[PDB]
């Protein structure tokens, strides 16, 4: 007769567990949290700045036992990483919600490991939609609540009252590091993104419109004669680009993205920017007073991502990312003192298979160095010519 | 199918704004929240200590929109200013619930613009009625809550779950600047007498009983033999003071003001201090054990307002305040040094109009500056002399 | 209309009240809270760290009265001592609900006075059970809770929705002395037993089984062949001990307390550690894979408990006890430089009264003592003798 979370939590906390990590960059530990998002493969998403430049990391269900994984994705853009649990068995995943649904008047339940406590879970409310500003280069279109969230949370759950996630919760605005009724968590619908590109591919392919923007305030909007207070200020479009060919002139608003309306331009970014190349969107625009509507497919790009040290870990060197299909790991550029270039790893090369073992994207190269042989020999080709590199 | 405060927010929101100030006294920028009393005027409530000494003042809609708003009212004592945006169109204005039937158990749910991020909702319950003691010189009789509030949220909303303001939240009880689950809130009910007095005035008229007096304890009962561990002890009542002529005498304890009970003296205080001048009320006494029930009509005062300061911003000088009816303002005591007194303004004067504008009360007076002229031109009254003070 | 836990409340809070301590060890002042257990003889429950090295203890009830109260019971390994209205009239206690039924999800109120503001009642939700480790010497079984708990609060209520007590709210993590979101208390079962046997005694009798042991993690588990990733793993059992001549033989796995399951060794010390010597319990083992089922009976103790401090504030010098029935309280160990040695105080001897009054045990001890005499005249036995010790 008495009104409880208990009964929804008694199915949903062994999804959620502890990670503690092992690290050097000078030797490190860190603490914090993961939800299981596929039981069979022992997929396990969390904060990417929680399992960076990690050594060793082990998970540790709810129900005591403890296991070990390894990576396979990360993306410090929007700060999640996929780990996995090494011999999973009898996990519980998370449902996941439809984050873009949510209310601010809606209730939440976070759940997670605050100073290494255990499992604690706490409850709030949603307390605003799409804050960012947070770190102006990563994509951010955080779930604000007022649920206690503390050290240890990060990587942790964000969930309905009716148990689905609808987010990971990941930072706190917050002086003395100290819970004040402020927290933040990225969304679910960008977690099933980011993440299961990870999976496919260990890490993601970031599709660009081509505009350039920002924020559509008031005093931009009289300006521009614009009956809007918010939406993304088209600056201008890219030359052969996917806006370009879609029909968007500079001194555009966008307003809406598929149906949704859009909260700002950091938004709009943090929508697309975890979009895998290819998506097909429609744009809702705004010019000269008129509505318009038009259709884009993303297109290729320019993004700075996987550097040789997050598949090396501690190979300061070239940028490296896949190549169209499963062609393998090109090495994006090598730059001069960097430990990478000094064992022969020049950039142009494209990492074909290692140790006898055929590389066709970052994750199987991971696959590889998982394993810990004492010699890496990797398999690259220069040019028209097939080559060994040595490591150890 | 879930419980949410979204559908009450959906409605309530618009009525809550972000304010941004700019001053000097050094130049300095602050901000915090008001809430929209009045749609069609474009009034808006907040804390006094939030727009004090402000050159320019913009609010900030949660739809975007921008406008500047003008000061109309600012009471110190209780720390209620009311502005009042310029050109307002389509505005929501938040009904007012009635504070006196607040209990304890209830529920809160606290807007407002914690450290600039934008609107914020936070939840909670009423964890305390009657709360005074912040500063023991002002009216206070707040209202505490542990839904979270921090700097930003000044000036904001304090509603219960039916979307009614109860409340606006004005101070934490907080080491280390950060929310701890202590805030409190002037009620409702003041901020409906001190701001409709402001808007037909510029000024609150303070009206007093007449009667010395301090918190009945346990202990002083004891010592005065009275049934009662809470109350207000009557001191000593003034000679020709309302209380005089209505029959209280010293020795007395104030139980319950117009039916309501009376949580101690500063509640007392804070209640009749915020009614004006001429207010019909029955006090509930005790004397000599038995129950006692007497008509009083508020009095006049000496009360210490509006300084040359909060009109002139900047004009060190006399106090100033309403005379009579529409009369005029009337200069309260010129002090020596004082800049204001340094321009021919001394003590007696009755500003009964400015740049051709009649000056009815304090209000009006703010209205001719409002619009900012270069000269500012005092048309006062010396004695049986009328005379014009220049000011630049 | 709306739903509110004021209804509850209105019926609860009488129950709670505030707790002014003055003491010295140097004179300070310190101030909590605490709650009636029995509304006849005005006992009332609350943390020992409170009123510890007590001079004068002041409670106030919420509707203002102020008595005294002495002390009468004090168990600082859990943290629990009870004191004594002097002259209680027209209390109201708290109903005490069975703490092993919480559960994570349940709702929760907590009741008390932070930084002496008064009765304040704040929420949240149970977070988690069985928290132990912050001071690892003590017996803690702690609820985990995020309603608000801040310093004054100790010795306050923890209730549920219906008003029952499930705890008493103790600590809080929390770095820079502010709430964070986390706060412990003890669980109502163990109140209830350490509790009544002060009652009934002065001191709790604390009962063991006699067996070594340690948390029974994961890693300890694989290296010991046993499916369970949480328990308590027996280290060795003592010759002629309970355990002993049960059965239970070291390498066990200690699984479940009387039908309920065990969280961990700590969980398990808390819970036997709060029961009175001859409880009659049975204890779930795990040996070899096979489950096991046997029967125990506390047994007697060495317990380091009431110091000659406890009882004689000030007097520094050996332990003391009861011993057997009601046959007077028993000096443990006498120091050698500490004050109670210096008045003639040997180990080895029974107080059987004092000023012309019996003492059965350390509560009518503290009886006489609470007169406060100018002249205490301890009949105490020393060998075959009747000798007196005299005091000022």
């Amino acid at each position: 007769q008495m009104p409880s979370l208990a009964p929804m939590l008694e199915k949903v906390m062994p999804s959620v567990v502890s990670i503690n990590v092992e690290g050097s960059t000078q030797k490190f530990m860190a603490l914090g949290s993961g939800v299981i998002i596929d039981a069979d493969k022992g997929y396990v998403v969390t904060n990417n700045h929680v399992v960076d430049n990690a050594t060793v990391i082990k998970v540790q269900l709810s129900d005591g036992r403890k296991f070990d994984a390894k990576m396979v994705g990360k993306d410090p853009r929007s700060d999640i990483a996929l780990i996995q649990i090494q011999n999973p068995k009898n996990l519980t995943a998370i449902k996941m919600a439809d984050s873009d649904a949510l209310r601010v008047g809606d209730y939440t339940v976070a759940i997670g490991n605050p100073f290494g406590l255990g499992e604690t879970v706490t409850s709030g409310i949603v307390s605003a939609l799409g804050r960012s500003g947070l770190n102006a280069e990563n994509y951010e279109n955080f779930i604000q609540t007022d649920a206690a969230i503390n050290r240890g949370n990060a990587g942790g759950a964000l969930v309905n009252l009716n148990g689905e996630l609808i987010g990971i919760n990941t930072a706190i605005l917050a002086p003395d590091g100290g819970n004040i009724g402020i927290g933040f968590a990225i969304p679910s619908n960008m977690v099933k993104n980011l993440t299961s590109q990870m999976v496919e591919y260990g890490q993601v392919k970031r599709g660009e419109l081509g505009i350039m923007g920002t924020e559509l305030n008031s005093e931009l909007a009289k300006a521009m004669k614009v009956d809007a207070q918010r939406g993304a200020f088209v600056s201008q479009v890219l030359p052969n680009s996917s806006a370009a060919k879609a029909g968007i002139k500079a001194g555009d608003v966008i307003t809406s993205l598929n149906g949704k309306p859009i909260s700002s331009f950091a938004a709009l970014r943090a929508q697309v920017g975890t979009m895998p190349v290819g998506s097909k969107l429609t744009l809702g625009l705004l010019r000269d007073g008129k509505q318009v509507n038009v259709n884009l497919e993303l297109q290729q790009s320019s993004q700075n991502q996987v550097d040789s040290s997050s598949i090396f870990n501690g190979i300061e060197g070239a940028e490296m990312s896949n190549k169209g299909k499963d062609q393998g790991v090109v090495v994006n550029n090598v730059k001069t003192g960097t430990p990478a270039a000094q064992i022969g790893l020049k950039k142009g090369d494209v990492i074909i298979g290692a140790n006898q073992q055929a590389v066709k994207n970052i994750a199987e190269l991971r696959k590889v160095l998982d394993s810990k042989p004492s010699v890496l020999a990797l398999n690259i080709q220069r040019g028209d010519s097939t080559i060994y590199l040595l490591m150890q």
